[PDB]
This record gives structure tokens, sequence and C-alpha cells, in this order.
């Protein structure tokens, strides 16, 4: 049974092997498969070869589509999202979200179920190349805020592939189960349960849960979330900043050309990630940005944090929500464990730590924890 963490930006694959849980590496020997599909004239590509083409083939490269599951085109959520995409979003005949691209010489209209199914197919093939056997049974991750329609949409995708999804697993339940199996020296059943808070901020959302653990027993006490706050919001802030800085210094409007704006998003995200390990002034350099002009600017962590002041304030809100629901007090919590790509942002970690009055723990592998939990389920 393969565990599949299908993220809006990246995917991971895990499976129970002899002894424990292993992540499965792909044809680039990587655990991480970008959630990106590129449609060419002779074929299509999925993963990093698609992602590497995202500027060159921007109109026919599809990404960040996970949050379209179970959504109507007319939803203000989708109307907003639509504006930032390099590819065409149109309504399907049933009102759902349609993805229009040029493919095998012809115009194609895809549902999100169909797009996700193309991604699932690659992951399935990846697992089969490593295990040297057919893969059918799987567990697929879903955010803990996904509604029943959004979940059914993901199941519909898996059925298109011919996968037998035994279970859609809540990301935070994935993480909890992972912890519950791997954490050493949990309390005995005859001891006071250990209350752990899990925080997962990915590209598109912020999720938090509280769980009580004993050896062989897990109880989820509550979950909270901001489905509209993730790593990408921070990218957006940097992009808006440099877009204006470049209008001033170079009189170039990045917003006017989509492939320049995309490239600006790429650079700002790279910059964001680097500021997690480097606090000094860091270069942003984009060769031949537009009108053959090279552009340049700089940024450091402290300035990034000031720019993202309002976003960082939003971090404590789901934490407050969690306590409100569970009636837990921070002193009840033994540890705060982080997982996911964007929780690593030092200002985000700091806000969490200050809220619970505890240092942040990193017992689990932040990138792999969800897939590993999915692989544990069955
Ligand atoms: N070291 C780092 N510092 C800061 N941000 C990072 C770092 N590594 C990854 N990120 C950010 O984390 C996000 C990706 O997180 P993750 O892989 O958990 O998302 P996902 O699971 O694909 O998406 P979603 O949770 O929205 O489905 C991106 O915004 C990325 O820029
Ligand atoms: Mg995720
Ligand atoms: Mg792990």
């Amino acid at each position: 049974v393969v565990g599949l963490d299908v993220g809006s930006q990246s995917c991971y694959i895990a499976v129970a092997r002899a002894g424990g849980i292993e992540t499965i590496a792909n044809e680039f020997s990587d655990r991480c498969t970008p959630s990106v599909i590129s449609f060419g004239s002779k074929n299509r590509t999925i993963g990093v070869a698609a992602k590497n083409q995202q500027i060159t083939h921007a109109n026919n490269t599809v990404s960040n589509f996970k949050r379209f599951h179970g959504r109507a085109f007319n939803d203000p959520f989708i109307q907003k999202e639509k504006e930032n995409l390099s590819y065409d979003l149109v309504p399907l005949k049933n009102g759902g979200v349609g993805i229009k691209v040029m493919y095998m010489g012809e115009e194609h209209l895809f549902s999100v179920e169909q797009i996700t199914a193309m991604l699932l197919t690659k992951l399935k093939e990846t697992a089969e190349n490593s295990l040297k056997k057919p893969v059918t049974d799987c567990v697929i991750s879903v955010p803990s805020f996904f509604t029943d329609a959004e979940r059914r949409s993901v199941l519909d995708a898996a059925q298109i592939v011919g996968l037998n999804c035994l279970r859609l697993m809540n990301d935070m339940t994935a993480v909890a189960l992972n912890y519950g199996i791997y954490k050493q020296d949990l309390p005995s059943l005859d001891e006071k349960p250990r209350i752990v808070v899990f925080v997962d901020m990915g590209h598109s959302a912020f999720q938090v849960s509280a769980c009580a653990f004993n050896k062989g027993k897990l109880k989820v006490l509550g979950t909270a979330f901001d489905p509209f706050l993730g790593g990408k919001n921070f990218d957006e802030k940097l992009v808006e900043h440099f877009c204006a800085e470049f209008k001033t210094k170079y009189k170039l409007d990045a917003k006017s050309k989509i492939r320049a704006l995309l490239r600006l998003y790429q650079e700002c995200e790279k910059l964001k990630k680097l500021m997690s390990s480097n606090s000094t002034d860091l270069p942003l350099n984009i060769e031949c940005f537009m009108n053959d002009k090279d552009v340049s600017g700089k940024m450091n962590r402290s300035q990034f944090e000031e720019l993202c002041a309002e976003l960082l304030q939003k971090i404590e809100v789901p934490l407050y929500s969690l306590l409100e629901q569970t009636h837990l007090k921070v002193e009840d919590v033994s540890a705060v464990e982080i997982v996911g790509g964007a929780t690593r942002i030092p200002a985000v970690k700091e806000r969490i730590a200050k809220f619970f009055g505890k240092d942040i723990s990193t017992t689990l592998n932040a990138d792999e924890a969800v897939a590993r939990g999915c692989a544990l389920q069955c």
C-alpha cells in the first residue's frame, strides 16, 4: 500500500518496506516530485522537467491546481486565484473549474480531476518503477479543511487512474499517526497522555492540530486552520515589493508581461527560502527581465519580516482557534512539532514558539511526514 502526499506544489511517496517506512525516489533520484504538468505537441511531461519549462511554455504548463478540487468556477475564491495563473481557466459545462491548454496540436479542456489524475499516474509509475510490481492500493493525503465535495473530487481523480484509494487521509492525522508510531518513550497507557501540537504550513494553507498520545493510542483533540494563508502569500508580498521597486528604478512593469511576473515569482520564492538560513543582504538578479534589461535588487530577513508584518500577525489566529475549540491551555502542551515546507520561515516558527511559550520541535521529517503517515495507515 503506497502513501501519496499530493501537495499543491510538491508530492511525496512512501511505502512500508521490510522494517519500516521508506520514501520512494523518482527518475531524478528525488523524493520530491513537483506538482506540475506541461503539455507539448508530441507529448506531456510531469514533475521537474515540466516545472523547468514553466516560463518557456507558460501557457501550456499547469500548476497550483490542487485547491480547485470541488470548487465552482464562479466561486470568488477561484476568481481571485485565476488572476495569477499563466494558463487559461474557464468554466466547465457543469460549472466546475476547467483547464484549457494546447496539447497534441489540439485545444484541450480538462477538469481538475483529470489534471490531478495525470499527476497521480506519474506517482503510480514512480512507485511501480521502484517496487518492481503493480501498484493499485494507496492512501492519498488531503488537507484537514477539505469538505466532503472537495474530498470526493480527489477520489474521483484516483478512480480515473484505476487506483484503489483505501482512504483519503487528513494531513494532520497523517502527521499524528507518524508521530504516534515513531516517537520513542511515549507515555504508557497507564500514564498521563502526552499532548502534542502539530503545525503544518504548506504553499497554500496553515493547519494546526492537538493530539494526546500513549503507546499504541492516539486521540485527536481538535484541528484548526487558515486555508488562505501559506508560503505563497509571503512570495506574493515579495513580488509586490520588487514589482514597485522595479517600476521606480527601471520603469519596467512586471505585471504587464506574464513570463516576467512568473520569473519574478520564482526568484522571490528562492529568496524567501534562502532567508530561512541566511540573514544577510541577499541579491535578487533577473537577467533580461524585460526590454532586454537586467534587473537587480536586494533584501534581508529583517526587511522581509517587516514587509510581511500583517501575514505574521495572522499566524496566531488558528492557534487561538485551536485552544478555543479544545479548551486546552498552553501549559497542557508538552511539545509543538512542525512539519511542512513553510513552517521553517524563522518568523513563523517564532510566532508559534512565542504563542505556546515553548521552543519548536522537529522530531519528524518536515518534507516526508505526511506521506509517511499515509503509508502507515493501511
Ligand atoms: N527553507 C524554507 N524556508 C522558507 N520557505 C520554504 C522553505 N522550504 C520550502 N518553503 C516553502 O514551503 C512551501 C511548500 O511547502 P509544502 O511542500 O509543504 O507545500 P505543499 O504540500 O506542496 O502545498 P499545500 O500544502 O498547499 O498542498 C512553498 O511556499 C515554499 O516556498
Ligand atoms: Mg501539504
Ligand atoms: Mg517523518
